[PDB]
């Protein structure tokens, strides 16, 4: 019935967790806790749950140190059940110590998992997908192994079932493929989406469907170069466009109320929840991507590093949207950003990939809260089980 649960010291994780506790705590009468610092838990202090500190111990960061910390705040909470990140480390094994059952949670799409995974559990290699993933390559860093034993470790120790922010209808198929290489049961909990005024008035002025959302920079990178590169791509696209920038850089003098521009945190859900949004260009981060889909928008993937290429081809590969044609250089081009975004946004021949995101769209809505609920009662059963164990 208790659980609790410890996001990573990361705000791109921190989000799941709290919207997983807002959900589970609705259901079952789950007396929940959430245990994470201070400084990241009072950014979240709105909307059942139970909050908990932590204090680290002075003189990538201390986290790795916070271990007799958890282990005496276990002790006290003594939950059914932990649900950790991926980065503690110790949190299983602080869990098993109090011998409490650890279910690992991960934030990122089941694809992405499943190469990693793929290449762990079968140096055997092949990959039963391979219009992702080909062989006939050749590559190498340390920084990518620690991250590689972090990732096999957390989907080892997760007891019977691997909770994951993500749904069937994306990819079941590799859902499936992560469960039976892991030996452990994937339960889907879908997406985790939460929730001045002048990005408002300005879009319900505006035709159905007719505007897109531009937010690649998305708290990571983004150059004057490739601004000048987007912004030129924007404009030659002749669309009404809003767009987000983390921070010459164009003339927005010029082509204004065509589009409008964000210096910082834009209303992402509720731009992309209007019935006059119809685009979304992206950098293909997992959160975005759940958002994105949710709510019937296309995706006009522009990806660069980490996880992004990965999510992006896969929803290439689902049909909800297409990647632009990087140039002779690695690098997008304004026409081969414009290409994608009139072919997407607009072009009838695009409207496959429309109908296909509001097809999707609908269903995420259709099935909701069912998958939650059975990731509830699976949760019910690993506790039972532990307790016929004795
Ligand atoms: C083993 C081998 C042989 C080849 C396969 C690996 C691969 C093809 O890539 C190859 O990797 C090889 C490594 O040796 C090299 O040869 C070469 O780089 C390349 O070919 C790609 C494909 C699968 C891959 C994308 C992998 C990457 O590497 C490592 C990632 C990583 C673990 C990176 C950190 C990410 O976490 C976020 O980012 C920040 C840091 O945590 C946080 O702040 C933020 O919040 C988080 O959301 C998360 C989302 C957890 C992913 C999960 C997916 C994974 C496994």
């Amino acid at each position: 019935i208790s659980i609790a649960l410890l996001p990573f010291l990361a705000h791109g994780h921190i989000s799941p967790f709290f919207e997983l506790a807002k959900q589970l705590a609705k259901r079952n009468c789950n007396v929940f806790l959430c245990s994470t610092p201070i400084n990241l838990s009072s950014i979240k202090d709105k909307d059942a749950s139970i909050k908990l500190v932590e204090l680290h111990l002075p003189s990538r960061n201390a986290f790795e140190t916070a271990g007799p910390t958890f282990s005496e705040i276990l002790k006290t909470l003594n939950p059914d059940l932990l649900i950790y990140d991926f980065n503690p480390s110790w949190a299983p094994e602080i869990a098993s110590s109090h011998n409490i059952p650890a279910v690992y949670f991960l934030t990122t799409a089941a694809a992405s998992s499943s190469i990693g995974l793929h290449a762990f559990k079968n140096p055997g290699e092949k990959y039963p997908f391979p219009d992702f993933y080909d062989n006939s390559n050749i590559i190498p860093s340390a920084d990518n192994m620690k991250l590689l034993h972090d990732f096999i470790a957390c989907f080892e120790r997760s007891c019977d079932i691997i909770l994951i922010k993500s749904f069937r209808e994306l990819e079941g198929k590799y859902i499936d493929l992560l469960s039976t290489l892991s030996d452990k049961t994937l339960v889907p909990v879908g997406p985790l989406v939460q929730d001045t005024e002048q990005i408002i008035n300005w879009l319900d002025k505006r035709a159905e469907s007719t505007v897109v959302f531009v937010c690649f920079g998305s708290e990571y990178f983004l150059s004057n170069e490739e601004l000048e590169e987007v912004a030129i791509g924007l404009e030659i696209s002749t669309v009404n466009f809003i767009w987000a920038v983390r921070l010459p850089e164009g003339f927005v003098q010029r082509v204004g109320d065509r589009g409008l521009v964000v210096e910082g945190w834009a209303p992402q859900a509720r731009i992309l929840g209007h019935s006059s949004t119809g685009g979304f260009v992206s950098h293909c981060g997992w959160s975005s991507i759940a958002e994105s889909m949710k709510f019937g928008v296309p995706v006009i993937a522009m990806a660069r590093h980490l996880d992004q290429p990965l999510n992006g081809k896969l929803a290439a590969e689902v049909g909800v949207g297409m990647e632009v044609v990087r140039d002779e250089n690695g690098k997008y081009k304004r026409e081969g950003i414009a290409e994608v975004i009139r072919k997407v946004v607009v072009e009838k021949s695009g409207e496959v990939i429309r109908r296909k995101a509001r097809e999707l769209s609908e269903k995420m809505k259709e099935k909701g809260e069912q998958e939650i609920d059975r990731a509830v009662e699976e949760l019910v059963q690993i506790c039972k089980k532990k307790k016929d164990e004795q």
